[PDB]
């Protein structure tokens, strides 16, 4: 009935809208579309999605900076095609599971250049309550577009048969408590207290109740997918070892934080909200716990309780 | 370079063989396809597959006895379309995985019918080394089927381009030692002694170590193929509450210990050699401990020492 | 390197450009996806792709009429979705060769809404040459959108692996004299004498010379694309029996006109100028020569002669 | 509901059958779609093409001798992989067509090696009447293979979606008479006088009727399908300047006899069966004349009154 394209135009002339945005969504999409198509029959498959979200994204003529996992240094695009749109992306998340088969997929947030002067990466280092729009792009089982825009959170399922995306669920919100916390435990030596206690809770409910279903896919989309439809936690905390936890803050951290709160979600890092922070480095950690509300809460308790 | 059809039946002329198992694999894989086609734009799923598998494995005219996960009874083909062989499947393996878009499959193992008597369930209820061929598809990522014979195991890209599968690997051979344990631990208060004392190794290597990674999908054959194309180990055991675990053994556990056999991994049920054992019912579930030999033997060596 | 998406924007920031063109060239090729996808594995044919062009076309907001042959009646945007856009389209064209699978396609013409006066027909009854743009979808062999606006031709291939257009000849012209004469035959004893005389001159060259190869498929498309690509001449004149011929004037002779003008083609009802017909129905058919220049005016030569 | 994998192998039951057939028309089958594939997003299209149906008939292990189109010389198959069959096939039929996009498609005819002597051409050089099976796969619009063996004529539409071809018609039968007539016209000058007196009959009804409408699309498989599914003739008769016509009869004019027969059509040169011909050369030509037998009939009668 609606394809992503209809869709993100009938919010353009909603807001009477730049619609610089519809030319960069569509770019973004036709990204995904080649992505998907990679992937599906398929680090060179890391390196390939990174070049068609640059070149896509330049040709846009909507973005001015763009910062990226897989590079050292900002992008800034060569004057004419230039945008008043700063866009941070993970092309393709989740290495470890790219060989394996297991869901890998794309995270991205779009900031407004706000800055007068040319643009630099500063323009990157925005808190991510700046986002004009953030998703991601899920390939596993199926594709999977999340945009989320001020107005709320919605779902747009790939059809391969006629390449486009169209809505399914629109908008999303997501469960206010869960059955299913998501961490990687290896780790479990160097969780704070916090964490722990935290975790133990989950496995042995102090009330007497089913312990939590325990899932950690590996990819932060997927797991972050799962948590957002089914409800539940997830986290990539801050270890002895990693100060700031492992996930980065631009690409991977803001977008689902903020997908994650237009969903009535909840992001922090324990200590403050993510969205709220605001960035020294393009490629800067940060510790990320995000999900069903309730969930994040109790969590959050615990952090305040141990300090 | 080489579809599975030819590379089935290069294994036919080999053997001077049945070729009943062409037809029957051929059917197979035409069901593969088509569920592949209906998850990748998608509980009814569960049970679309399951008619298909049902329907083209009848038609193969090579199939006696159907065991499949879905199915309250077995399925004996009308004489017609009789085969000398038993099929049980997991038609599309991982339920809480199918709405949130993680990686899906299908596992299947394939008996020979030895029984002169009329085919009856009884025909199903054979060791896993019985098995004639074991095998699974993995609609995650990429299509990927994995068929595993006698001979060693072989790994095959479904290309939706031109609708075949491919050989990418084979034969496969599974690490000795890995880094990462895949269980679902919210199921600790249940564990026995034995994996706790395991798992807790795994997270506080005594010599010290890096401490392995952890994953766990949800989905069965997602995680044995992450264990197999990687190595690591691969964990439903029983608890107190399930006594034999929750795996059931013979679409979901004796296929799996197959591929992991062949590919020179190991399968116990922490007790005992998961092929080894002979079932008294077509739904019987069974602690299952896959992936590579070095991990498995050092937990079956706290079970050992625990006993 | 480029969708037609890129090209059309890439076009309307020339033009400071309306774009309310790119949002209908953009709607218009969902549908042309949406049609080859049925087309391609398929009169409810006839009358699936009716809708899909009609729908599409309603909600790119950038349409106030629409023509379709398939319509008795001229179709008005209801008011909130209007556009300043008239669209007249055959939606598939060649019903005759729907069902043994030959080419088939959709041919379109634009035109902007000049009239003040609330839309109604009377803004579809335009001269061809104020086509703002027309083109046509071929599913032959592949999919190919040919788009042709005041620049000049260009030429765009469906990728059904990425769902998107990407051109391939850009700008096309075609050639000014060629080898292949199109016309159907059978109405041989209906032809006027300047047609007749001019058919024979083709079989039995005066100069003595190769006589024309003739090729007829039965779709206009198809015709006229072999026509555009390869050079040659493509006729469906008036008869005795028809007067006007049968070719209709708004959504099927004008937008051919039009691309073959644009190509440096020609097309003449044999005593004038397609484009430069103004017509008093949104059904009205008319006599059509289009094709290679030199060719074209070989045949207008005779028609002078003869009168 | 039905494959033609399950189809092929249910005539195998049938026949007691060899299925050295099945294996291949099943790497016949493959080809198609890797065919296709490569023509519906595409003379090296004519080559590659060539090399699949030679590649894929070589690994069937059920061919001895190939006769190709596109091959000066014919081809047998290393001894390890030889088969009972000798295979004729024009790889895509339509040269001219390919580049505008017009229906092409692949023609194939199967001969059982009836020589106790090694593998020769002479054991291509067999009557029509001799096939064991013949069919062709047409690309345009959809694909489509038709597959006819003595049984009877069955036409299969490939599902790029499950990679599977899939039974629509079977078995086949032509009308008895038809209203079209193909032929290329620019002959004219050329046609022996009983052609060109039957060509004026279709365009000046005698018995006052309406005269045949006519097509040519350029390409045989195609000219030859629209014939079979609507009735009508299709002709490419010798001229004073091609002796023997155009048509080659091993791997374009014995395959659409057969189809034709088959389908209870007709199929002559104007003189003799096609069939009935024992060839002298595995690239001859053959004048040939098919379709609805009243219509060939016709033709026949004035041949015979001619001479
Ligand atoms: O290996 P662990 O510590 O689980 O880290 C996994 C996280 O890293 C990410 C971020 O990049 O993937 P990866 O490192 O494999 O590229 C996320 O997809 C995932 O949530
Ligand atoms: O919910 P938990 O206890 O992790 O059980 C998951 C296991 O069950 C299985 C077996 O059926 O899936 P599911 O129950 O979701 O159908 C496996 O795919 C998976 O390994
Ligand atoms: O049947 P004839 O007289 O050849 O008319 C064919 C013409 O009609 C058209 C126009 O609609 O197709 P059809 O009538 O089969 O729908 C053109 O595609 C084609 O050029
Ligand atoms: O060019 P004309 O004389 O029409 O010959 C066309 C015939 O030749 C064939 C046979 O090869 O195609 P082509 O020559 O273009 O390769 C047939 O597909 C078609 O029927
Ligand atoms: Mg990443
Ligand atoms: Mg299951
Ligand atoms: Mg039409
Ligand atoms: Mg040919």
């Amino acid at each position: 009935i609606v394809t992503l394209t209809r869709f993100v135009m009938e919010e353009g002339r909603k807001a009477r809208g730049t619609g610089e945005m519809t030319q960069l969504l569509n770019s973004l999409c036709t990204a995904v579309k080649a992505i998907h198509r990679a992937v599906r029959k398929a680090k060179k498959l890391d390196v390939l999605s990174n070049d068609l979200v640059i070149n896509v994204l330049k040709s846009s003529f909507a973005t001015c900076v763009l910062v990226s996992e897989e590079d050292k240094n900002a992008i800034i695009v060569e004057p004419e095609k230039r945008g008043k749109y700063v866009v941070c992306f993970d092309p393709l998340d989740g290495s470890s599971n790219i060989d394996c088969l297991v869901s890998i997929g794309t995270i991205f947030g779009i900031y407004r250049k706000n800055s007068t002067d040319e643009p630099s990466e500063k323009d990157a280092l925005q808190p991510g309550r700046n986002l004009v729009a953030a998703g991601y792009a899920l390939y596993g089982s199926a594709t999977m577009l999340v945009l989320a825009m001020v107005n709320g959170v919605n779902c747009f399922m790939y059809d391969p048969a006629i390449g486009e995306f169209i809505l399914v669920d629109r908008d999303v919100k997501i469960k206010k408590k869960g059955s299913i916390y998501s961490i990687n435990e290896g780790y479990a030596k160097e969780f704070d207290p916090a964490i722990t206690e935290y975790i133990q809770r989950k496995k042995f409910p102090p009330d007497n109740s089913a312990p939590y279903g325990a899932r950690y896919v590996g990819s932060m989309v997927a797991d972050v997918h799962r948590t957002l439809v089914y409800g539940g936690i997830f986290m990539y905390p801050a270890n002895k070892k990693s100060p700031k936890g492992k996930l980065r803050l631009l690409y991977e951290c803001n977008p689902m934080a903020y997908v994650m709160e237009k969903a009535g979600g909840l992001a922090t890092t324990g200590k403050e909200a993510v969205l709220d922070i605001v960035p020294t480095d393009i490629h800067q950690r940060a510790p990320i716990i995000l999900g069903s509300p309730e969930d994040v809460t109790e969590l959050l308790e615990i952090y305040q309780k141990h300090a």
